[PDB]
């Protein structure tokens, strides 16, 4: 039998690394998240004051990757690749720069969009520069597996290098695959998480038009997003990247790491409903929670926290609240959707919220959902909104349900 | 101790579907293959035959996915998306058009690149038609998960829709994930495989300059690529797509399905070596064979066939032959290089060669390598060159080790 306690070994988190709209690191970001501060500001870019779209807001990164490496490392890598490289280094440092067996070390990093803006740069180049006048390994750059492949090379990772893709669940799925391989005996340690491109126009165009990005609230950047608030209109785009260092408990102890939390379960499901909209009942989404809870050897009543994947979209937040109640039932955990304070990361958001589920366990304190006054009357959830709520948090679950019906639910036990 | 016989259930192949250069379907392609026919021709194009390609040879397909779908579906899908859609339909019919429980049905379609060409179409559009003169869900089109998402929609699949991206091994990994989920207890049936776009000038430019595409024997199309031949210049590019219907043996028997073979194992590894040419010793590549063999509850001596990945490059083929012997040792199975007659598919090639490992099992016959006259004496393997070699084939293994050092080995057993 295929459960955490029994067949599978116990796996744990040993390091953490991210870059978000609030901070250049994981630690500072956490503090800012508790002082109920948002990281969304008036989106100011070139295609902005100029180009013409109704959304002028979004959380963005507070750092450049150009002054953090050599001249040669720049040319040999693309945006995502430069990002992951830097995060891995920070992560390997937090963990305590361990010297592991690379034959048992793996990497899994996913993206939702992938090297897009990069193609216009390299494709229009051949039609000017030359075919004999360009770097040889530039192919690797626009590949949707560059960020993963890049990190897999720095550390002699010889246990596999993967790149699942899933729109908004890419970051969580990356972590799910990591936990799966380990559990399955395919590895003993893994670097996992997500990485997403900068804010381009291309998406916002084919998204403002719809309904989703219905946060046309360009006057109140910080206040524009409102997960479960009855007055919610849409979601906000945000930048970021997040990586973790997952490893069996036995492995971690043999080198005395700093265990933050533990990873005990993860399931992957699909709606097979709409290619843009999530089923309004959340039948399959609620089911992925049931599996994460079972593969972890727990019960619906052991879950104390639920780091929701609520963007602030009308039909999105309602279908999630309905999926929480389907898995849990009568139990009621403290819900917190971090997007309202940071932004919809997308490829990277799932990895970021997974790092927030850990800190909540390592600290037993959850920050507020920023903008909340009247909890939607169709939504039955105990959403944290006032002040961070410390307490006793034995277990928790992170939700990541991306566009197109990609569902991922990961169980994070306390240590 | 987890193996196909004890910890996991037995899984099987119930349907086939692929489009290649030789034939437009799996069955016809097989016939043409055993009859020693190549699918390569003179690379006729304006950006190749006019504007500066030393290599003017390749293997294109033999059909267009246009006259096959509706007016509305055309504008809703991109190339890969149209391809997978059509293949799934053929596959679902070859499977006897089964009716399955979609809550236990999953899809896993992998790619190398995704819809890149799609971005030049949509990005340059906003700068002309307008921000409101484009289609809202065009994002989904250029997403690296479009081919998977598309198929997951036609069948209302609810067991997960996944998109592994590992370049050349994307197609094999798609199948590895399929087998893993079923065996893990996350599903009972899955559509898996890989898809790849057309031969574009963007890759060949940033690749023909290295020391691999050395297959510049244009003045002799069919006679150029030679897998383990001493005089092997480079590899050739071919198009294609391949999908399979994998499912538990117990499930298959209930609905009375036609079983061709059995999938019994699959491992994923990486070299962490170079970002082009792999480890000349094939240590990690040979290791993925050891795991596919173990995960299937077999021994190095039970493998009779090996549908090698060998492309036809100098340092590739050598490192593979060395990895075969590392896994097996003294044993010697009938090795076959399919790319020699078809061509490098990339995202899709692994899925195509996996369908060839099955037919060899279902028919007990193996086609010959199309360009072997004097195998490099630096390799010790039994390769088929002249005439097909039928016989008793209990088990087999498909090799897929893509550029960048992505290794996948899947074990197939006759039914």
């Amino acid at each position: 039998h295929m459960v955490t306690g029994k067949a599978f070994p116990y796996v744990v988190v040993t390091g953490i690394a991210m870059t978000t709209a609030l901070a250049t690191d994981a630690e500072t970001t956490w503090k800012l998240l508790l002082d109920r501060q948002s990281g969304i500001r008036t989106l100011d870019d070139p295609f902005v004051e100029e180009f013409d779209l109704p959304v002028r807001i979004g959380g963005h990164l507070l750092e450049e990757f150009d002054h953090q490496l050599t001249r040669i490392e720049l040319r040999r890598m693309g945006y995502l690749q430069r990002m992951s490289t830097v995060l891995s280094r920070r992560l390997w440092e937090n963990a305590g720069s361990p010297e592991v067996d690379t034959n048992r070390l793996m990497v899994s990093i996913g993206t939702g969009l992938g090297s897009a803006e990069e193609l216009v740069f390299s494709y229009d180049d051949m039609r000017a520069r030359g075919m004999k006048a360009v770097s040889p390994l530039t192919v690797q750059k626009y590949m949707p597996n560059g960020a993963a492949a890049a990190v897999g090379l720095e550390r002699h990772a010889k246990a596999g290098v993967m790149t699942p893709v899933s729109a908004c669940a890419s970051g969580a799925e990356a972590i799910a695959r990591a936990w799966q391989q380990i559990v399955l005996g395919e590895a003993d340690a893994a670097i996992c998480g997500g990485v997403e491109t900068r804010i381009e126009a291309v998406p916002i165009a084919g998204f403002a038009q719809m309904r989703i990005v219905m946060s046309t609230n360009n006057d109140d950047p910080a206040g524009a997003c409102r997960p479960f608030d009855r007055d919610r209109d849409g979601f906000v785009f945000g930048e970021g990247g997040a990586l973790l260092l997952i490893e069996t408990e036995e492995h971690a102890k043999a080198r005395g790491a700093n265990i933050l939390a533990r990873i005990m379960g993860a399931s992957i499901t699909s709606d097979g409903f709409h290619m843009v909209a999530p089923d309004p009942n959340g039948e399959r989404a609620g089911h992925a929670i049931t599996r994460a809870i079972q593969l972890a050897g727990l019960a619906p009543g052991d879950i104390d926290h639920v780091n929701a994947h609520a963007t602030g979209t009308q039909v999105g937040d309602l279908a999630e609240g309905r999926a929480i109640n389907n898995a849990l039932g009568g139990n009621r955990p403290a819900v917190y959707a971090p997007k309202s304070a940071l932004g919809h990361s997308v490829g990277a958001v799932g990895a970021v919220e997974s790092i927030l589920t850990v800190l909540a366990l390592r600290d037993q304190v959850i920050p507020p959902t920023l903008n909340l006054v009247n909890l939607d009357p169709e939504i039955d959830l105990d959403v944290v909104a006032g002040e961070p709520r410390p307490g006793n948090y034995r277990y928790a679950i992170n939700n990541s349900f991306g566009f197109g019906g990609h569902n991922v639910a990961i169980a994070f036990g306390r240590y």
